[PDB]
């Protein structure tokens, strides 16, 4: 099965947080992970002026979707939606739903913030798109404590604390949820599709 | 697999869409469909004169949902929210919550309106409590136009009109999208669970 | 103007919350305001098994809401949705529907919640039954923290208590609401 | 009171609704009303592969958002979201953000869509933003139609314009809002 982590970061956040999810997913035997990002929407001028973190992930097509059987969308909390660049992105997948091409697949999302608010309304919202997709939706509740690889409130999908002035880092407790979330969603992309 | 539509009905909208999300279900080889509802909260006096319909469907207990792969959750639209009937019953699956007993099993959701307004948030605000308890989510999409049994928006579940006055009955057409929703996610448990 | 303060608490958090809100509101000149409940469902053998704190002040009608300018609405988190007592409380309103009686007053929602998240739905969530009566809805912004309503964490035992802070954004919540019911209806 | 009809349309549909919004904010005696856009962030070579609308009203800045007393919104329904667009010039209110500038101001939302629902959820996750910046937030209530803001429906093949009535309850929507308005701000 074959798995696509496609993730925005202005600030490396959520790029950290994909990368833990890939780690994941990678635990599968038999799943195939691949780490991509959306384009980048403002001019790289504005990018570096306000201090955007460069990334060595492939960019996504809109159409390159359709190739995985299970996509684990990341986002920045932007006033309690997903980004402007990967709601641009996604306005850009209307050839891939009328042709159906992510039907039925599975798709996961997970999140970041400053101070919290919002986090649950990212999640929610994105899913709200997905659902248009006709995908199925994969949440990660509160798992078997023995499944995080590190001993230990976020049902929807993984998610960090960035700080108000984005200077925190993902902790260790917060990239062993994200990375459950991947071995999670790349067993299920297995078991459904060998 | 094990499949339960679940739903609470007032007037009979709702027990009919479930009815029609049964029989779909039913079509799936090696899926095992029961329907049951949730308790009346009305004292029968005052249920009885407000018209309510009486309703053949077995009584669930919120401990049996544990039982089953796949649950198909049914409620009207009560002000863009399910029913207090549906919320009180769901209200006691914390037993269930401690336990991990539904985490990583299906549920789907289906809904009946007066006038179609906030029949999308009722789904969507069910999938919440969904998400809580683990289980994977599953939307109905624009499904292939092959696969309804009556040839013909509404991606979050199946959902059917009962007028403004509670009269009209659901279409064939609003019925074959609750059949499909019951045979796609009866397929679905089959394909996890055998 | 006259401001409710409408609560439904099982184990206490949301009724100390309440009682913040209403201290809130009643700072500003002009406002009158009134705390109540709505009924418990459960039988008392059943609250009491569950070791519910037994709630003692009025308890409202639904048709009453209607006597109000603004109503702030107090719910726990009950896996991302207000609880059962206040959804089956809300089902009662069909009648203040019909008639447009809750149109364009004041609403405003406060939750709840153990550490599990699920606030943020909670609050959302009740904003839609809300706009069906037409409410003009107020968050409260950047005034467990939300924007969407002043929030409490119970902890995953039930054991924490409002912390001073979490009072305090309560009582803004009070203090602002009452203020623009004020505002728009003197 | 200062009312901003802001929106972003790239088929026509919804700039055919803002027109009717500002009509009805403009029966309201002490509401003055303007009309924005914000940018089309597609190049324009693939804006026409799209078969867009070349939109001519002023573009708004993010800024002056701060302006008005209140503000209503306007969007497609893409995939139960808000659109990119909206998305995009949203993201650049951080400032006003950081400073309380849209605190306690009044927001709308209006939406348009095909007849694949989505639009309830596209008005919904607008409020929410909306929320963070402490802007209240008025429904339309029952005054594809829904309590949460006037919609339009475009078809599937996106052919239909919109109906008299939904031009009627978008006007209302104004009219409501733009009074609302003055009667918070004079
Ligand atoms: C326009 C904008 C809006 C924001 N909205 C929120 C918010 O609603 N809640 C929050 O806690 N943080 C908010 N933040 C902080 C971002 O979520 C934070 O920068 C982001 O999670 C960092 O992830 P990244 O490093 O992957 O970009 C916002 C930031 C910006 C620029
Ligand atoms: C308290 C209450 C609230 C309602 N809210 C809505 C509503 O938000 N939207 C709507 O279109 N119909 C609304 N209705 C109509 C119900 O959705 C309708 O009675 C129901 O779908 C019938 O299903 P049933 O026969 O299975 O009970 C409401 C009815 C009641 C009693
Ligand atoms: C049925 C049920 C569901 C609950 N769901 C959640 C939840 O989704 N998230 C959360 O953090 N706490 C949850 N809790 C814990 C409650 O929110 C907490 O006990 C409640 O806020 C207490 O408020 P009260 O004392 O006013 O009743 C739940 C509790 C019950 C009984
Ligand atoms: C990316 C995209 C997603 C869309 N999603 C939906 C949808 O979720 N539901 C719907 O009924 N129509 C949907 N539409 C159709 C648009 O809502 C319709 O073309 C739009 O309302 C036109 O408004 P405008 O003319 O102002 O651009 C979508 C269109 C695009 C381009
Ligand atoms: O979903 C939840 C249920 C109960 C609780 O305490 C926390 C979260
Ligand atoms: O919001 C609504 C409430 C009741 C009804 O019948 C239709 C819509
Ligand atoms: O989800 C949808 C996408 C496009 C459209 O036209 C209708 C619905
Ligand atoms: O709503 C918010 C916006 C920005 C931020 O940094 C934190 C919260």
């Amino acid at each position: 099965a074959k798995v696509l982590v496609l993730y925005y970061s202005m600030y490396g956040h959520i790029e950290t947080m994909a990368r833990a999810v890939a780690e994941g997913a990678s635990k599968v035997d038999g799943a195939e992970v691949v780490v991509k990002r959306v384009p980048e929407t403002m001019p790289p001028q504005l990018f570096e002026k306000a201090g955007g973190k460069t990334q060595t992930a492939p960019v996504a097509t809109p159409q390159e979707l359709a190739d995985y059987d299970a996509i684990i969308f990341g986002t920045p909390t932007r006033f309690g939606n997903m980004s402007g660049q990967m709601r641009t992105f996604l306005d850009q997948t209307g050839g891939l739903w009328a042709s159906g091409a992510l039907y039925g697949k599975l798709a996961s999302v997970f999140s970041s913030t400053g101070t919290g608010g919002g986090q649950e309304q990212t999640i929610t919202s994105t899913w709200t798109t997905l659902a248009h997709h006709g995908m199925v939706i994969v949440p990660i509740g509160y798992a078997a404590q023995e499944l995080f690889d590190v001993s230990q409130g976020t049902p929807y999908g993984a998610t960090t604390i960035a700080g108000g002035d984005g200077s925190r880092q993902p902790s260790q407790e917060e990239l062993s949820i994200a990375r459950y979330q991947g071995e999670y969603v790349a067993g299920l992309a297995v078991k459904l599709n060998g």
